[PDB]
């Protein structure tokens, strides 16, 4: 028997994108996933948000879903087009009607909101002014976060600014694997610096609005093991692609030795003028964590080695241990003062079998495993609130389209059937019972 602390906050995490569909109506500004992946070549088999899981019209019953499970919390983001259509200026009352009503109804069934500010749909009107690339943007997501505290603060108390900045500023603007699907190091590298500097404006502006409620901010995050007796590759690797390129400016005021020594000429010259606001307090952190990785020096001078270990549809590989490490060593590391897991769970061929269900076991697995390395980093004293599970609905998967199922409900995308998984249902008893057994 695994028992979790009294009120700990057990969780489903979804995003705005890749459930909501209907990304033009009543009023909404296009996103930059909606230009990317209208664009050819981007996402696999030509998938767009434009339908999703249609949530934009099926939020009661998803929610009902959320209630009838009695899952504690969700973890749902807003479209800033919906809300600023032009990113700033105009507010749209439509777009704040939207959520207004998923917020009351959540309320109303004793359900907690976790609200992400920004899960990766930047209106496609900032992104003409050089998206994240732009300084400026710490003004507009600092007047864009005003508006939904005003709005929304009365009844939300649980905020998030961004989720995974190095996914945003990576992968978006080195890699360009996701929107706006740029290949520079140096807009790279300045969008690292302006989220950091937006986050801090954002909270800033918390404080002067929404006196009750916490606010805190998201990161990926892998565990890296050395191929061998490397370790410096792993401590990069750390270092840059989890929580430190964020934490150690939030909490230190500066980034982490290793990404300096890769990165300075990518940063801007004087980019340590604006570390003393970046310190800006935060209230909580939130690690996602879903795979391990085995590492080693590779003349970012790092390659990863494949290892015979189980994985899921993503390839990605199953190491329960990771999430155990990542918060024991945000603990050691920064001491923030609560931490969340905000997303943990897995992509597998799901199959509705003959009976009507779902059988999957292997997702049962994964799940239970990672809770319960989250239940002995809290008996070490990680001060762990919460715990969400990515994903309630089977949604959009970035670059992958559809093909890649995280759900613990099943989404029959041609009819809309919800078809609650094995997952769901054992995570539900989860749930009841505070913890394993
Ligand atoms: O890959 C599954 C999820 N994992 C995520 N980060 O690792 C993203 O926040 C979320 O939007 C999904 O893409």
């Amino acid at each position: 028997v695994k028992k979790f602390p009294e009120g700990f906050l057990w969780g489903v995490a979804t995003a705005s994108y890749q459930i909501e569909g209907s990304p033009l109506a009543d009023g909404a500004g296009m996103s930059i996933w909606h230009t990317f992946s209208h664009t050819p070549g981007n996402v696999k088999n030509g998938d767009t948000g434009d339908v999703a899981c249609d949530h934009y019209n099926r939020w009661k019953e998803d929610i009902e879903i959320i209630e009838k499970l009695g899952v504690k919390a969700y973890r749902f983001s807003i479209s800033w087009p919906r809300i600023l259509p032009e990113g700033t200026g105009r507010v749209n009352q439509k777009g704040l009607d939207f959520y207004n009503r998923i917020i009351d109804t959540l309320l109303e069934k004793g359900i907690t909101p976790f609200v992400t500010i920004y899960h990766w749909d930047l209106p496609f009107a900032l992104q003409l002014k050089g998206g994240w690339a732009n300084r400026e943007i710490a003004d507009w997501f600092a007047e864009y976060s005003r508006v939904l505290f005003e709005n929304f603060g009365d009844r939300v108390k649980n905020w998030i600014t961004l989720n995974e900045p190095w996914v945003v500023a990576i992968v978006g603007h080195l890699y360009g694997v996701h929107a706006p699907g740029m290949r520079d190091i140096y807009v790279a590298f300045r969008a690292v610096h302006n989220l950091l500097r937006a986050h801090a404006r954002a909270v800033k502006v918390f404080r002067e609005t929404v006196k009750d409620g916490k606010i805190g901010i998201v990161f990926n995050n892998g565990y890296f093991e050395p191929a061998s007796e490397d370790i410096r590759a792993v401590r990069f690797m750390h270092q840059f692609n989890n929580y430190p390129l964020f934490l150690n400016p939030i909490y230190r005021g500066d980034y982490p030795e290793l990404v300096l020594e890769f990165a300075r000429e990518y940063l801007p010259e004087n980019y340590k003028d604006d570390m003393s606001e970046i310190q800006e307090k935060i209230d909580f952190v939130g690690l996602n964590y879903y795979s391990g990785h085995l590492v080693k020096f590779d003349p970012a001078k790092v390659s990863f080695v494949e290892r015979d270990l189980p994985k899921t549809a993503m390839g990605w590989e199953i190491v329960p241990e990771g999430i155990y490490w990542i918060l024991k060593k945000v603990k050691e590391e920064y001491n923030p003062p609560e931490v969340y897991i905000t997303e943990n769970g897995a992509a597998f061929d799901d199959v509705v079998s003959e009976d009507g269900r779902v059988h999957d076991q292997n997702r049962i697995d994964y799940l239970k495993a990672h809770i319960g390395q989250a239940w002995k980093a809290i008996q070490e004293g990680v001060p762990l609130k919460g715990y969400f599970v990515w994903s309630l609905l089977d949604n959009f998967e970035w670059a992958e389209g559809y093909s890649k199922r995280f759900g613990i409900v099943y989404v029959d995308y041609s009819t809309q059937k919800r078809i609650v998984k094995d997952s769901g249902y054992w995570y539900s008893n989860v749930v009841k019972n505070n913890g394993l057994e």
